[PDB]
């Protein structure tokens, strides 16, 4: 069965399932009640993420998850990634209990602040959302984890507006990617793809920073759709011939010029989450929180 670890064991009596927030193929995650999740105090409850099995789970599956929780546990703690808290693996389903962001997706969050047809978000609120997930990637990156699909729908928003990269140690079978499949908003996850890890299948930290910039621009369009409309097989075309996105609109030159450097073709070329945090850091400081 699942091997005991005391470092992240909670009993099960402490975990009060809740509402469904998620589901995938063969995955679901809830919102739960977590008591005394901490030494102390025992008598306090914590808001917690759950993730488990569905029903027609298989072996792979399990094993699957077990590789995701291994991951998040090697991994370790930072403010922008969504941390691993817990776990019951005996006598019952494995649950791997997570931090909760009750704001949901940052796609959803921007989509919602848009001007009408919450509150409208501030030139400096988005380069802070740009600042936060290139610092929870620089972390990652640090700990030699490839996140492979980063993406505005794989980062959280907890209720304080911290940004955190979500499924990080997600079990990953890259020469088993259907190309076609869409996400549940029905976008294509290859427009977020770097060239050589979409047509020569090599995934490294320069194919994350080419999907940072995918991810800036989702950021600066509020939210906006990559290549709308746009067939598999036409974007392939598009990358052959070295074609990049247009400036968004409200994007200053230099928000745009990090977009593109992003996106070199070449990646040794591209800046590192490192040299992307520090840039963002600075730009943040120089960004006005008036409009
Ligand atoms: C490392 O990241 C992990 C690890 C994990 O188990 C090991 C599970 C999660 N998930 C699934 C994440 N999948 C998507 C595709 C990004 C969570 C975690 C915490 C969550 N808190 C809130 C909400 C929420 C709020 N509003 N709505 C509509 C949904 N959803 C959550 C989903 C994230």
């Amino acid at each position: 069965e699942l091997p005991e670890d005391p470092r992240w064991e909670l009993p099960r009596d402490r975990l009060v399932l809740g509402k469904p927030l998620g589901e995938g193929a063969f995955g679901q995650v809830v919102l739960a009640e977590a008591i005394g999740l901490d030494k102390d105090k025992p008598n306090r409850v914590t808001k917690v993420a759950v993730k488990m099995l569905k029903s027609d789970a298989t072996e792979k599956d399990l094993s699957d998850l077990i590789s995701e929780m291994e991951m998040m546990k090697m991994i370790g703690k930072h403010k922008n990634i969504i941390n691993l808290l817990g776990a019951c693996t005996q006598d019952g389903p494995l649950y791997v209990i997570v931090e909760y962001a009750s704001k949901g997706n940052l796609r959803e969050y921007l989509q919602a602040r848009r001007p009408p047809g919450e509150e409208q978000l501030s030139s400096k609120d988005l380069v802070s959302c740009a600042y936060q997930v290139a610092r929870g990637m620089e972390y990652l990156a640090s700990k030699k984890c490839i996140h492979r699909d980063l993406a505005a729908r794989n980062v959280l928003v907890t209720e304080d507006n911290v940004m955190k990269i979500a499924d990080f140690g997600l079990a990953r079978d890259i020469h088993h990617i259907d190309y076609y499949k869409k996400t549940t908003n029905g976008r294509l996850p290859v427009k977020w793809m770097a060239p050589e890890a979409l047509f020569d299948r090599i995934y490294t930290h320069q194919s994350d920073v080419w999907s940072f910039g995918v991810l800036l621009w989702e950021i600066f369009t509020l939210g906006g759709s990559p290549y709308p409309g746009v067939p598999v097989e036409e974007l392939f075309k598009l990358l052959k011939e070295g074609h990049r996105m247009d400036k968004p609109s409200n994007c200053t030159n230099e928000l745009y010029m990090m977009m593109r450097d992003c996106w070199h073709a070449v990646p040794s070329q591209r800046p590192t989450f490192k040299q992307l945090v520090e840039d963002l850091d600075r730009i943040v400081a120089l960004t006005s929180n008036q409009e």
